[PDB]
DNA sequence: TCGGACAAAATGTTCT
DNA sequence: AAGAACATTTTGTCCG
């Protein structure tokens, strides 16, 4: 399947969303980082296989916007 | 004459023909010595800054070009 | 699914 | 100034 941050190849369901493993771990990074990363362009980077390591930003805000969480399977299960 | 021409950065001295900081100068003689296959994920025009310089190769390597940067800046001097 | 360990890629600094 | 070595940061895969 595909991922919704950056449309490579799946790995499952991380933290809520279907995602591959780049995705997975760069997002449990940012949050337990708590970067403040900055976009260089206007807020709406392309976010694919090649230019997701390109906009850390743009990045970050397409997973929280598909709706990626830590506490995902914690939520869940209640 | 302080300042990168490429980031804005502090300049470190003059590197193939042009005022920049050293991590500018690395990457200039890395993406010429090499390739430089980069993709824009923006519009082409991303804001090279000291934070956002590592977003976009494409945009950074742009700005060394259109500044006059050159491999042979010493010999075309001589 | 999740995350530790390891590895690669990409960037930056020292040069006593 | 330019460049090799060294060093750090950022990203990605392998395992369990
Ligand atoms: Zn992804
Ligand atoms: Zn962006
Ligand atoms: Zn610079
Ligand atoms: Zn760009």
């Amino acid at each position: 399947h595909m991922c919704l941050v950056c449309s490579d190849e799946a790995s499952g369901c991380h933290y809520g969303v279907l995602t591959c493993g780049s995705c997975k771990v760069f997002f449990k990074r940012a949050v337990e980082g708590q970067h403040n990363y900055l976009c260089a362009g206007r807020n709406d980077c392309i976010i694919d296989k090649i230019r997701r390591k390109n906009c850390p930003a743009c990045r970050y805000r397409k997973c929280l916007q598909a709706g990626m969480n830590l506490e995902a399977r914690k939520t869940k299960k209640k």
